[PDB]
DNA sequence: ACGTACGCGCTGTCCCCCGCGTTTTAACCGCCAAGGGGATTACTCCCTAGTCTCCAGGCACGTGTCAGATATATACATCCTGTGCA
């Protein structure tokens, strides 16, 4: 989340996004909710909940 | 008025840094998070000098005196002139 690519490819002008990935972690829900961030802007910060 | 010789114009030389293509490295980012000490703000004593004060004294000023420069007697000192001679 704190890397620049994050801010620099948020603000592009699209309709969709799709993501490709071989296979994320279990463990260590925080980036697991930075791709829920970067999929879409809907989700809240609280991941502890 | 003279003069002469160096600034200037011209010509030949050669060489050295610019233009461009290819090689190599400095720095920003991702990871992966932590602390750290030094100016800042606030507070709290504490004691050195401003201010007032009076007592003393010392360096600018006036005068004494020698150092150095100056103008003038002076004892010889070199031409000139009578002057006597062989």
């Amino acid at each position: 989340f704190r890397s620049t690519r994050w801010q620099a490819l948020l603000n592009f002008n699209t309709q969709r996004r799709l993501l490709l990935t071989g296979t994320p972690l279990q463990n260590n829900l925080a980036e697991l909710w930075s791709l829920l961030y970067f999929l879409m802007p809907q989700t809240v910060i609280d991941g502890k909940k």
